[PDB]
């Protein structure tokens, strides 16, 4: 459904590349396109690595989901100072928009990156380019698959200590599709890299 | 006062440059002498930065407390596997000790580190070197102090947009000890080194 609302501003900087808006991007996009978003359209986090098309005076631009705006209300976006020009007068400091979330949004293939810290002891895994909302990721001990929790800072966790070797991954997306990631290895900071998508390029 | 229980042993492993444990230490102490704590010893990163006496087997050792250990009761420390094996046999699993937090540890002088993605929307500090339990981290504000948000992995984070220019920082202790930290800059990951002490260096 679209969302009728309004945009403010605000920059994240240049940023780094551990982690970027609450979301822990291991970036800000290049085009710097992103948004910060209301505590329940965040979603714990879930919202996270997804997209807006965001429709306001000037036209339509996409922006990715990187942050959460804690003093937003549902429907007021705080968009990167880029996309609010790109959109209206950035010195009217408030613009109406519609904006709607973005089906299977055109991206890379899926990577996974381990947190810094993380060891077999407790860990730390990223998804980055599900497209979509992710529901579950799980780490796979023999017959089983273990679901690692979601935080809200767009990491999935250990509950308990894993094997001292390389990781097996599934992760399904919210709408049942699931990739399963081989050889993933215990490389803190790495962005590790798949042949995987959830859906083909177009 | 003293207390009295049991230790096991883990390992943050070699670590990184920007989170070691929930305390989140710029790094692994270079003497590998450290310690996860129970949740209610944790008491939400008060902790973090203190340093444990521990008495077993073998002898004393100081340790640093670095992380949280979930699963321990009260008394329970999960030491490093150095700290272990200077105080008992690592293959026992499990050794009796007993511990004290260190008064005024010795020590270099404070450090202030603002973390990754920090700028004047939102920031994080971590204060470095207090030696003790810090209570309070606040950031000037013309004539009056704003206080800082004391957060569960190490960090202190502003409530609010702070105003631009040099940082200005009071931290408070435990025994109601303050420094003020003139001068500081809105520099991401780096660990600045100031010239105040809680306590003379003996
Ligand atoms: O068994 C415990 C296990 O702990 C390990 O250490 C972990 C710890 O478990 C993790 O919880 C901890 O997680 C933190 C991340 O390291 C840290 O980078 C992340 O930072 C967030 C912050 O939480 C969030 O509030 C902040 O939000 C702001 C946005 O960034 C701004 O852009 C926006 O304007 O404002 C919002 C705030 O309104 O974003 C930053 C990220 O950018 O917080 C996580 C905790 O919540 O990390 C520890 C180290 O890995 C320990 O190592 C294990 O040994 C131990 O077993």
């Amino acid at each position: 459904m679209t969302t009728h609302g309004r945009a403010t501003h605000y920059s994240l900087g240049q940023g780094n590349t551990i982690a970027n808006g609450n979301c822990s991007m291991p970036a800000v996009p290049a085009d710097r396109m992103y948004v910060a978003v209301s505590s329940p359209e965040y979603s714990g986090a879930a919202a996270c690595g997804t997209f807006l098309d965001v429709t306001g005076p000037k036209g339509t631009v996409r922006v990715q989901v990187a942050d959460q705006c804690h003093g937003c209300e549902v429907g007021h976006l705080d968009l990167s100072e880029e996309a609010f020009r790109a959109l209206g007068d950035f010195n009217a400091g408030i613009i109406p928009i519609s904006y709607v979330t973005v089906r299977d949004p055109a991206g890379p293939t899926v990577a996974i990156r381990v947190k810094e810290g993380s060891s077999r002891w407790w860990a730390g895994l990223q998804v980055l380019n599900a497209g979509n909302r992710i529901d579950r990721v799980e780490i796979q001990a023999g017959r089983q698959w273990l679901p690692l929790t979601r935080t809200d800072y767009g990491y999935w966790v250990t509950p308990s200590p894993i094997q001292d070797g390389p990781l097996t991954v599934k992760v399904t997306d919210q709408y049942g599709r699931a990739v399963v990631l081989p050889g993933l290895r215990m490389a803190p900071g790495e962005i590790q890299r798949t042949a995987s998508r959830f859906y083909p390029v177009h």
